[PDB]
């Protein structure tokens, strides 16, 4: 690009000649909001002459109307001045009017000197006597913006675009309002490590590193729970961790390998008393976002339909076996995880054209038959009850239903938003389903996690009866926001 | 041990016999810090015959006075409650009361339903009716706390050390203090990618992955900047990220790999503006928890000596080039990045017995000289400011001094808790400072880091003046907290297996 290496040469001519090359520090006399707040309702051609202040941002207009008068649009924290360059204002010291003016372009940070008020045309305005080329812009911007660009140069989707600002905004609104709920209920915030000797608590592969010290291979966290079960047994009663997990797995619109996740545990909950605090938490964040729990959702972009998720609760109960039974119009064979059972499994998906699991584990069977059966009738925020055991080893058994858990899914729009359980606290079950994950694992399922006996061993000193619970940040971001594509609503997704 | 498999069989036997067995919910009437605020002041001897109550927590003393009284001790949510078990009380609906409380030892999670009130001798206490065990502790606890077994088995440490409890408490309050602070500043929180095709921002090794959907090698992050400083670009104008950074380095009392850094970037801020802030937020956070300035240190641990460190404003500076030559007695050559300056100083850390870096750039022979005669003298909270270039490769030229940068580190008991400067916002020179980088670390600087031409496109594109920073938060909590071991502030530390 000609336009690049003209720049570099103009910003070394100015170096040369003495000019301001990329000036240290501008004191600014009050941000543009504070000056819109200030100034914004004067009477159209208002001036005080007796002010003189320094506002800086970024050029997106430059209109030279004539060899005397010059516009400009600078932009700051979300807010546009116009500034007024009258040659009979100009401050000489600085250079002529026509070589300070000629150094500046559209895309450069600057400063500007001048007197407040309001153009004739009623336009908030500095009327300026100087302007500092404080860093220039190099590329000849767009004047409005490519998903793929937007994604690999984010600085560019920010500069342009208002409602990527918006989204950011919003996650860290988000994030504040649910750190808010769990703090004033009493709970500790508290990091537990990425990068651990065992990885465990979810059904994903592992990133692997080493570590130069410890002379050994780690795996990054996949999940938080194994390490905060050991804090409800350290006594510490309410815990949460919002951060970073690291899932091998694919990239597609509701999918990216890294990304935030929730957990909390609550000493003494079921999955009774989760399911309530998800309504109350989830219906109260949509509430204060939107005002009312009834929100706009685009499911193919904004150039297509606008459906209503609706958040009223209390939230659809679906019960995962018997779903899925509905679903086929016949049972499941028992036990569920009988070579019986496996072998039906697998005839029900090649009846009903689902691409079969590897390995065809009971587990990997079930997820399936959900997948097609039951999470597809999830549109509305609904719950999926009611898990087997053989696909939930870290679920306490059903109090009432052999061969199920005390577990939970919420769904939003046929995606999984929260997982959560009764926790197990049983040591000896806990170790043979470890056991038969390893096993699943050993036969080639790439989802199933290695044996914890540091984990066993913290159950051996007592888990008090326990509530746990994750929550996918990112994914309740593009509910909340009303995006379709995760990379929506994380700032640098990585990208091929 | 026979203590953990007769636990198995006593469990294994309780179930055989429809006997309760880890119950799926037990609804406590209220916490046990309830319990005390409401009852804490009834008359010694006072019982209230008329209100049944559920309490639970983890037995830490059982005490058979006698075949007909038992006397617990339960805690939860940092609150003791005696429970006095009389068998005149008992629930036989529950079982004979030698088998309810046949069931039961010291470390077990229990139920208890009773009466409230207060014993003749003034102890909190509930007269209970029943006992549940809801989760039994299958190994003998310690009575009290070894760092290896606390920091390997964490959750025995947090269960039977109030000051272990306390530590976290106080790490989490120091996090929700800065967020608070900077929030109000109208600064954005955000998260920015750990795993990225190239790293940077920092000197230290990286650790290394690979992504499966990518096909691909990645590294993970040894420190946020070059994406936060893309955000200033973007217009975001305040920005901070708290989180984990990995650095693939040594193990000791002040370092683990992986730790949590704090950084921001904040437009139109310089060097200057940064060090006021440091001061304010720091003053103000040290304020807040010791109620004054000046807080205690025990370097050596609670069994050695106790000094004060002094956060009063404002703090001392050093200039890092001056303060090495005060202490050789003479000048560094100029430039500071000639060879000529390069054998001088291989020269001073021959005389002065300093161990040399490897390999001899001028940068690491400055670093080495500066740990030597500067860091040393920073015991208060103390500034090293105007670091050279050649060490600073992303700290914009100093307005003044040739040859330096507008940086400063903030040191504490001779260690590194802050770095910072006036950013770099200049592509020309930031691409030539990045090409003399992977030039050291072809030359065997292992610190050394690759050239990033997305960071130098994002430069193209005009970075405001900026003033940016970095927290290291796990050594904010060892001063705050008093503790010389950088694994008492951190959870799960990674320990040899
Ligand atoms: N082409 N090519 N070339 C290379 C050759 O291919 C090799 C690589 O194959 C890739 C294809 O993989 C197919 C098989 N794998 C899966 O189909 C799979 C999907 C999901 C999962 S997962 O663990 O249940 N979930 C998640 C995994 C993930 F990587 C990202 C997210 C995420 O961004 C958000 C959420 C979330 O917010 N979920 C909600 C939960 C709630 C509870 C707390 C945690 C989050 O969940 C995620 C596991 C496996
Ligand atoms: N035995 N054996 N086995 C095998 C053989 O051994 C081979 C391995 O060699 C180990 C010996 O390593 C010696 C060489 N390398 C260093 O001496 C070194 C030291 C520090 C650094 S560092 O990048 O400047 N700093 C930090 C690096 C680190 F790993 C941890 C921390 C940390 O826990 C906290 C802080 C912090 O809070 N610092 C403050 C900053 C402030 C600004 C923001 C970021 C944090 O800083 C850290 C880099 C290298
Ligand atoms: N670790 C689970 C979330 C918590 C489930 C209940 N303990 C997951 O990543 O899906
Ligand atoms: N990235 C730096 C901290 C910020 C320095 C100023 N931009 C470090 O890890 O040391």
């Amino acid at each position: 690009s000609h336009y690049t290496d003209n720049r570099y040469k103009m910003m070394e001519c100015i170096k040369d000649a003495g000019r301001p090359f990329y000036p240290h520090k501008f004191k600014i006399s009050m941000s543009l909001p504070a000056y819109a707040l200030k100034y914004g309702n004067v009477e159209n051609g208002y001036i005080d002459k007796d002010t003189t202040l320094s506002l800086s941002g970024r050029v997106t207009s430059i209109r030279s109307s004539s060899s005397k008068l010059i516009f400009y649009d600078i932009f700051c924290e979300e807010q546009k001045v116009q500034i007024i360059a009258n040659i009979m204002e100009h401050d000489i010291s600085t250079g002529e009017f026509s070589v300070s003016h000629s150094e500046i372009r559209r895309g450069d940070v600057v400063g500007f000197t001048g007197f407040p008020g309001k153009s004739k045309r009623g336009e908030l305005s500095l009327f300026s006597k100087s302007v500092v080329l404080l860093s220039p812009c190099y590329h000849m911007l767009p004047t409005a913006i490519d998903q793929e660009v937007r994604y690999r140069q984010r600085y560019l989707d920010l500069m342009l675009n208002e409602e990527s600002r918006k989204v950011f905004k919003l996650r860290s609104r988000a994030i504040k309002y649910i750190r808010n709920y769990f703090d004033r209920l009493g709970f500790l915030e508290v990091e537990t490590p990425m990068l651990n000797m065992i990885y465990g608590g979810a059904a994903a592969r592992p990133f692997i590193t080493y570590h130069n010290e410890l002379e050994t291979q780690l795996y990054m966290r996949i999940a938080t729970e194994l390490y905060l079960k050991q804090l409800i047994v350290g006594g510490l009663d309410k815990v949460y961790e919002i951060g970073k997990v690291f899932r091998n797995e694919g990239i597609d619109l509701t999918h990216n390998p890294e990304f935030t996740s929730m957990e909390f545990y609550m000493a003494y909950a079921d999955y009774y008393d989760l399911m309530d605090l998800t309504e109350e938490l989830i219906s109260g964040l949509v509430l204060e976002i939107h005002g009312s729990l009834k929100i706009p959702y685009h499911p193919d972009g904004p150039e297509g339909k606008c459906i209503e998720i609706d958040f009223t609760t209390p939230w659809k109960r679906f019960s995962f076996v018997e779903e899925i039974e509905s679903g086929l119009g016949e049972k499941l064979k028992r036990p569920l995880d009988s070579q019986e059972n496996i072998d039906f499994m697998v005839e029900m998906c090649e009846k009903h054209e689902i691409e079969l699991p590897h390995p065809r584990t009971a587990a990997k069977l079930l997820d399936k038959l959900a997948g097609h059966f039951v999470e597809t009738k999830c549109t509305n925020p609904s719950f999926i009850i009611d898990h087997p055991q053989t696909m939930s080893p870290l679920a306490k058994w059903h109090r009432e239903k052999p061969e199920m858990t005390e577990r939970f899914e919420l769904f939003v729009l046929g995606k999984e938003l929260c997982n959560a359980y009764t926790e197990l606290n049983e040591p000896l079950q806990q170790r043979k389903f470890f056991e038969q994950q390893a096993d699943a694992k050993a036969s080639g399922d790439v989802e199933a996690c290695p044996i914890d006996e540091t984990f066993c061993l913290a159950l051996e000193h007592g888990l008090p009866p326990t509530g746990g619970w994750g929550l996918g940040i990112d994914r309740l971001i593009m509910f909340l926001a009303d995006k379709n594509n995760i990379k929506e609503v994380i700032l640098f997704p990585a990208m091929r």
